[PDB]
């Protein structure tokens, strides 16, 4: 199943995907993602749209 992910940081922001089991572990994933991309924030999810959203 497909996830969502809106970036929302002051350097870097847009929207990704990935294919994962779960929401729990796309979650995960795109956590890392952000860390590697240098976005740290807030994080949210919001299942109707199957997207997740990390906020600086």
């Amino acid at each position: 199943m497909q996830y969502k992910l809106h970036l929302h940081g002051k350097t870097l922001k847009g929207e990704t995907t990935t294919e994962a089991v779960d929401a729990a572990t796309a979650e995960h994933v795109f956590k890392h993602y952000a860390n590697d991309n240098g976005v740290d924030g807030e994080w949210t999810y919001d299942d109707a749209t199957k997207t997740f959203t990390v906020t600086e």
